[PDB]
């Protein structure tokens, strides 16, 4: 799973999506997103 602010994933990104629990992943940039 993606830790705390690390890059859950924007467009392209295919492994860990899912973020820590509590965490929300915020797609930044339509391929950088992170766990905030």
């Amino acid at each position: 799973t993606q830790s705390h602010y690390g890059q859950c994933g924007g467009i392209g990104y295919s492994g860990p999506t899912v973020c820590a629990s509590g965490t929300t992943c915020q797609v930044l940039n339509p391929y950088y997103s992170q766990c905030l």
